[PDB]
């Protein structure tokens, strides 16, 4: 009963309409750290698009983000940027970040594999955000 | 104004009530993976806990173990065993599996960190569980 299905592995996000395309919850490369624990706390979402002044993604920053920065030995307070978090790691330049409509699960599946991350932005042409997968989208997909 | 605060640091997770501890869902080592993807997709929790034959918590279970069984490249289905994944990890022999409710925050979060791991197992002097602390929970102790 072979898992996961061939038939679907071969299907794209869109024709498996697979993440969420609308009410993106997102940051700026600006955004001091406070803000992204007020919306992990308040606005209960697992990872944020990190986009540059452009509106271009360049990262994507989780709720382990956080306890990474917690656990670090220098002092820190929560006005230090999002982006002090690509200190322990760059989604981007491991090719780790993003994906497109027209790939297939099993390409976003490898990818999310390769450097065990939960997430990947949906980018247009541009890098611009269009949509988030998480873990829990690609399960609905392997069902 | 110092991130995290270090007057919370030291607190045990019984002092911060941090943590689930009703209502677990939980697997047995004899649990197929259809079982645990039927409680991620449906149940909607992200880590159970993988229990042997004397309720003992012997691993845990998370939706990327799903994922990582999924891009494996050998002939797999669903009636595989959850402790499969063992294959790829070990959070038991590595002490990033449990925790219990005398331990600091500062402990719990140097653990987490440790492995890049985001839930911890809450056991009694028995190793059975008592409930589970994931990143979310932390994050509310956090604010
Ligand atoms: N920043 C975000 N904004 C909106 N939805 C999101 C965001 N991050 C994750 N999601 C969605 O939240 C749902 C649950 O994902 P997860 O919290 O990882 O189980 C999925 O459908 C994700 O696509
Ligand atoms: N297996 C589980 N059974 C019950 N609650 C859980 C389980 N796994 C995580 N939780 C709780 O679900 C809440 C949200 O956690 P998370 O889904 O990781 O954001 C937290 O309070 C966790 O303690």
């Amino acid at each position: 009963h072979e898992f996961p299905k061939p038939e679907f592995m071969s299907k794209s996000l869109e024709e498996l309409q697979i993440g969420t395309y609308a009410n993106i919850a997102m940051v700026r490369t600006t955004t001091p750290v406070y803000v992204a624990l007020g919306i992990f706390v308040q606005h209960r979402v697992s990872a944020l698009p990190v986009v540059d002044e452009k509106g271009r993604v360049v990262d994507i920053y989780s709720k382990f983000d956080v306890i990474n920065l917690a656990a670090e030995k220098t002092y820190n307070n929560l006005d230090v940027s999002v982006t002090k978090a690509l200190q322990h790691r760059s989604h981007y330049f491991e090719g780790v970040l993003k994906c497109y409509l027209h790939e297939t699960l099993e390409t976003i599946i490898n990818r999310l594999v390769e450097a065990e991350v939960h997430g990947l932005v949906v980018v247009d042409e541009n890098d611009v955000v269009k949509g988030i997968v998480s873990l829990s989208d690609i399960l609905q997909a392997l069902v």
